C-alpha cells in the first residue's frame, strides 16, 4: 500500500507545509506528483532510494527528503497560491513507466489568503421538473451542494440508511460559483414508485474538510467546526 | 385532546385557507386565537356549540364554521400578510376562563407574496472562543441556522445518535436577519471531557416545513423538498 497525510490540508500563504507518503511495497523509487484542473498529473520530486532524492519536471518551491525506504516527504517551505493542486504519490519502478508504479489516494492542498475564507456548504434537495424538457425526467432529485470554500468536500447518498452508489449522478469537479464560492449537485435516480412511497428515507451527505487539529483560528469569530452536512426528505405518496 | 391540521402553512395573498380545530373532549364551547409576537392572544371568533358561532374580539377577515360538536373551522377567504400569525384552537369553558380551557398545539400559518420565497436553512456549527469574554465559556457547540424563510422550523440536539433536552440553549424565536431572511441559533453544553472525546458524535438538526403537498410549485425552478437539515461534527483530542 501506499498512503498520505494529510489527505486533505489548508494552509496560509507563507505557511510551511509537510505532506508525507508511507509505502509497505519495501519498493526502491518514490515519486510526488501534482495534478492540476487542466493540466496533467506532473512530477516534482523523486527518489530512487533511502536517503537520495532527485529534482523532476517542476521541482521549484518545493523539497524532498527520503529518510528511509518507506517514507518520502514533500516540503513547502513558503506556500504560495499557485501549489493548490491534488497531490499524488507513488511508489515502484522506473520514472515514466507508470505500468510499475502505485498511486496513494492522493492529497488535496488549497494555500488561502486568510482562514476565514473557510466555509461550510449550504445543502439542499429539490426534485426536478419534466415539464422543462421534451426528453425523460432529470433525476428524481436533485442534491445542490453551494457556498462552500474550499473544495474538500465528498458527496453521498443514502437511501433508507444505506449508501447508494447505483442511480447516482454527481458532478465532476467542484464549479467555482464566485471568487471564494464553489457549487457541486448530484441527481439522485430511484423508480417512481419508490420515491413516492412515505416510508423511504433520502439523504444527501456531503463531508467538508476545513480546518485540522494543527491549525489555529484567529481570534475574533467562533471558530467553524462543521464536518457533514444533510438534507433530507421523505417519500412523496402515490 | 385539541388538535390542529395543517400545523403550518405557506399560503399565497389572496389564496384562501381553512384551520381545522378537533376535540375529543366532548366540550360546547370552541374558540379560534391568534398570538402575534408583541401583541397578546387574542380571540377572532368562538362557538357555544354545534352549527353556531359568534364574532371575539377580531373577526374582521375571518369566518368561522361548527359543523359538529368536535369540528372547529378557521376560513380565510382572501389571504392577507397581516394574517401571517400562530393560531391556536382551544375547546373547553367560558370565553376568559381560561382555567376552564384547553388549548391545542397552534399552526404557524405564513402568508406570503410569492412561493418562491421559500428557502431552506443553512446549518452549521462553530465553536465559541472563552478568550473574548472575562466570564465563562460561551456554551461547547453553537448551532447557526440561517438564510431561510419563512420561520416555520424545529432545532434539537443529538449526542450520539439520542436527542437531548439538556445542556441545551434556543433562541426563542428566530430573528429576521433581512427582509426573507431568518437566523436562529442554540447552544449545547457537554462536559470538557466529553468534546474532547473524539469517539463523541454531535448533531444540530433543523426541520424545515416549507410547502405541502396541496402547494403547486410555479414552473420555471426545481421545487425545494428539503424537509430536514443537519450539521455533524465528532469530539475533539484531549
Amino acid at each position: 500500500a501506499v498512503t498520505q497525510s494529510p489527505r486533505n490540508k489548508v494552509a496560509v500563504t507563507g505557511g510551511k507545509v509537510t505532506l508525507s507518503c508511507q509505502q509497505t511495497n519495501n519498493h526502491n523509487n518514490m515519486y510526488w506528483y501534482r495534478q492540476d484542473t487542466g493540466h496533467g498529473l506532473r512530477l516534482i520530486h523523486y527518489s530512487y532510494g533511502a536517503g537520495s532524492t532527485e529534482k523532476g519536471d517542476i521541482p521549484d518551491g518545493y523539497k524532498a527528503s527520503r529518510p528511509s525506504q518507506e517514507q518520502f516527504s514533500l516540503i513547502l517551505e513558503l506556500a504560495t497560491p499557485s501549489q493548490t493542486s491534488v497531490y499524488f504519490c507513488a511508489s515502484g519502478g522506473g520514472r515514466g513507466s507508470y505500468a510499475e508504479q502505485f498511486f496513494g489516494p492522493g492529497t488535496r492542498l488549497t494555500v488561502l489568503e486568510d482562514l476565514r475564507q473557510v466555509t461550510p456548504p449550504k445543502v439542499s434537495l429539490f426534485e426536478p421538473s419534466k415539464a422543462e424538457i421534451a426528453n425523460k425526467q432529470k433525476a428524481t432529485l436533485v442534491c445542490l451542494a453551494r457556498g462552500f470554500f474550499p473544495d474538500h468536500v465528498e458527496l453521498s447518498w443514502w437511501v433508507n440508511g444505506k449508501e447508494v452508489h447505483s442511480g447516482v449522478s454527481t458532478d465532476p469537479q467542484a464549479y467555482k460559483e464566485s471568487n471564494y464560492s464553489y457549487c457541486l449537485s448530484s441527481r439522485l435516480r430511484v423508480s417512481a414508485t419508490f420515491w413516492h412511497n412515505p416510508r423511504n428515507h433520502f439523504r444527501c451527505q456531503v463531508q467538508f474538510h476545513g480546518l485540522s487539529e494543527e491549525d489555529k483560528w484567529p481570534e475574533g469569530s467562533p471558530k467553524p467546526v462543521t464536518q457533514n452536512i444533510s438534507a433530507e426528505a421523505w417519500g412523496r405518496a402515490d
